């Protein structure tokens, strides 16, 4: 069996390689993802066939219980696994299921170097500094539905100053950071990222929620518990870290 | 069936309580695994029976492949569940299942507050200012099995220093730091349990490592994914957050 793996343009998880020449299947592939893969490949024995998601989408539900993106993918059993930044949750874990993560994240602050500002609660307070998120994304979602007092304050903040504290997307939002006295408030991961590639940016405080990125199966799968074990493996002889470094690290 | 769950003395996860009112059973014992079981026993509908583990380990193996502490309490189907600042590692899970993590940590650098130092690499690169690990703990086995330079530096510079940069227990390492110019590497956990207790101490930089505690199951067990269920419900409904700022929280 050479198992179908569905994935999602995303970098540095999942790009084309910058390279005209002659690749095909997998090769066409970089990115943490695909070096992951190809340690879960070694590990367990298999042979995979990387897809990208069809409609570009990582997996959500409308009112009618019809999934979309890459968990849909998994539920018609069209992939064997999703190997992606894919957030592990309560409502997926109902449909799919997951190995355990291959990496941890959460909610935090992207800002300049050189001030005072040390925490959320430090935003909170003022209203000189303008803080927000991506307008409908998961960080937005948390603050929406958050009901921790120093949180409700944040996104009644965020609310109220809806035209210009949320954001279009990620890109707008770091482009707002540094030309503006704004904090956007985005995953760890990302953040980590972009300050690892802008020397005037910087991560604000510690982790405001915690999840994690694991590999999706189909409910049942007998790889899940392996792909859980070969991620325990690397992550204890530090092949995750090295993984992440080479990705994420910067000048 | 009522569950059988072995679990460790901890602070602040399981304790005693503060009181001779005529507690039996589980009410004898609070802390954070107290409160997380509690939740878990009202979302899966279980009854439970608190147990100490009679032996007071965690779980490690000899040469002749056999367990003690509360995995060895798994192995053997006398407790059901383990719930415990119990880490999911690679070695244990060829021997019992575990749940998603319910808390992730990592080794970090426990310091003075208002010094120049800011992570591992500037204490690895200078011998000023000590650094170490208590004596044949996880942190310190980390560093020892490391093939990342700049920890191989930093356990180069702790096992020649052995008699004074590894310390018996963290009450000793903790005491180090308040008393002397030295740093102790230890895990994320501990040092956010500290610095709420103690305002002259601070973390220093980052995870060093990633982990997670899960709770711990016989092999097959149909209560592991249930309570993963539970603890991805519990993390987003907040419930996580605010059982952790319930015993970690200082002064
Ligand atoms: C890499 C990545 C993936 N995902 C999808 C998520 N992990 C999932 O599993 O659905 C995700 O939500 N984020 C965070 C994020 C992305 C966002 C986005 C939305 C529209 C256009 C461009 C960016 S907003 C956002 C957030 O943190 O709120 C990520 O950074
Ligand atoms: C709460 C907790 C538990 N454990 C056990 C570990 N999680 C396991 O699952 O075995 C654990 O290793 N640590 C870290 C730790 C404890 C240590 C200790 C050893 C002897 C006497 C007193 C303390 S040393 C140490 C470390 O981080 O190296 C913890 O802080
Ligand atoms: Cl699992």
């Amino acid at each position: 069996r050479t198992l179908i793996v569905t994935t999602i343009l995303e970098e540095p998880y999942v790009m084309y390689r910058k390279s005209d020449k002659p690749l095909y299947g997998n090769d066409r592939f970089e990115g943490y993802c695909l070096d992951l893969l190809k340690e879960l490949s070694n590990i367990l024995g298999f042979l995979y066939d990387v897809k990208l998601v069809p409609d570009g989408k990582y997996g959500a539900q409308n009112d009618k219980g019809e999934w979309n993106g890459m968990v849909k993918e998994l539920i018609d059993h069209r992939a064997d696994l999703a190997v992606a930044p894919l957030t592990i949750t309560y409502v997926r874990e109902k449909v799919i299921d997951f190995s355990k993560p291959f990496m941890t994240l959460g909610i935090s602050i992207l800002y300049r170097k050189g001030t005072p500002i040390d925490s959320a609660d430090d935003l909170a307070k003022q209203t000189k500094i303008e803080y927000g998120a991506v307008r409908d994304g998961s960080t937005m979602t948390f603050f929406k539905k958050s009901k921790i007092s120093t949180y409700e304050k944040m996104w009644a903040f965020m609310s109220s100053r809806q035209q210009s504290a949320l954001v279009k997307n990620s890109d707008e939002g770091i482009q707002r950071v540094l030309t503006t006295d704004y904090a956007l408030l985005m995953e760890s991961t990302s953040i980590e990222y972009v300050t690892q590639r802008n020397c005037n940016l910087t991560q604000i405080g510690g982790l405001i929620d915690s999840k994690g990125y694991g590999v999706g199966t189909p409910i049942g799968s007998p790889y899940r518990d392996k792909i859980t074990i070969a991620i325990l493996q690397l992550q204890e002889e530090g092949k995750l870290h090295m993984m992440k470094e080479k990705w994420w690290r910067g000048n």
